[PDB]
């Protein structure tokens, strides 16, 4: 905010990605403990530091101070926050917290779902059901938060969100441009890069994202969670049968067609992806009332 993090205490360790403006390098912190107050809470701590990159242009810098701008808004327990930032003088930082377990489509990929529930050792690659809904429920509560400040995420995706130790889902938004995730976007020359598969009929029809579109985004995102990160939403259809699915919701003739109920789903629980589903904006649950079912309602049994 106000005064810069003395960029001298930074020792860079590896790189974790790379952006369309700046890319993020593992750091430590020699001594952790003089820096602290309550926008900064082994033995070296360990903090997510990006930078820009290598090929900067004028362009770059400008998106970059503007991201500094904007994640300053957000300060929530599953939102990502900025510990610190270096921007009075070159080279521009943004310091966050490392989230130790990746974005959660690697850490969803990388387990299946329990046989038997609690059965296991510590470390086992197994996840249980509860453990699903916790997840889906941290990522309902830090959009129920973004909600409240009318701030439109636009790209809600698990390879957009972060864990922790003890598994604390933190939203993030690591744009459109990484190799890894570009299937998952639709690209046309001149236009805007569009994650179609998790878009709104209204949004694919009209490009117009509001709190209702990333409504349906969760959806699609608590549809992924249940998969466990096994398939690509509407994976066995091209590009332009999704956006001919738009067409439909619009034609409302009853053509359209929906993500189908993961093996790990249960009934109830599909039904409320499906009203995220909903053709008209205003029949959508509101994420307060998504955070209730997932955190409560979910856990029964009747
Ligand atoms: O998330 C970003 C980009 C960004 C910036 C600084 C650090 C990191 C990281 C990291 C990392 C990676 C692996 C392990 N641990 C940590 C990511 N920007 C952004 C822009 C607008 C809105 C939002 C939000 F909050 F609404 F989602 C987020």
């Amino acid at each position: 905010p106000r005064v810069d993090f003395p960029r001298s205490r930074l020792r860079f360790k590896e790189k974790l990605g790379e952006g369309q403006f700046g890319e993020v390098h593992l750091c430590e912190v020699d001594s952790p403990q003089d820096l602290v107050s309550l926008d900064f809470p082994g033995h070296p701590l360990l903090v997510a530091v990006k930078i820009l990159r290598p090929d900067a242009t004028k362009n770059a810098r400008n998106d970059f101070l503007k991201e500094v701008k904007i994640m300053s808004r957000l300060k929530d327990p599953n939102i990502i926050r900025l510990l610190g930032v270096c921007v009075q003088d070159d080279p521009l930082c943004m310091i966050t917290d490392y989230m130790e377990n990746g974005d959660l489509n690697q850490f969803l990929s990388a387990h299946q779902l329990e046989d038997k529930a609690a059965e296991g050792a510590p470390g086992d690659p197994t996840i249980s059901y509860p453990m699903l809904l916790h997840v889906a429920a941290q990522i309902a509560s830090g959009m129920r938060y973004l909600a409240t400040l009318n701030f439109v995420h636009r790209d809600l995706a698990t390879r957009n969100c972060l864990v922790g130790e003890n598994f604390t889902i933190k939203i993030a938004d690591f744009g459109m441009s990484r190799n890894l995730y570009a299937g998952d976007y639709y690209r046309v020359q001149g236009r805007a890069v569009l994650p179609i598969r998790w878009m709104a009929w209204e949004c694919i029809l009209m490009g117009k994202f509001t709190t209702a579109s990333d409504v349906w985004a969760f959806g699609v995102t608590l549809w992924e969670v249940l998969m466990l990160c096994r398939a690509q939403p509407f994976g066995q259809l091209t590009d332009e049968q999704v956006i001919e699915n738009a067409g439909e919701f619009f034609r409302d003739q009853g053509r359209q067609v929906y993500l189908s109920r993961p093996p790990a789903c249960p009934q109830g629980l599909y039904e409320l992806m499906l009203r995220c589903w909903s053709r008209e904006s205003e029949q959508r649950p509101p994420f307060s009332q998504l955070h209730r079912f997932l955190a409560e309602d979910a856990l029964n049994t009747v």
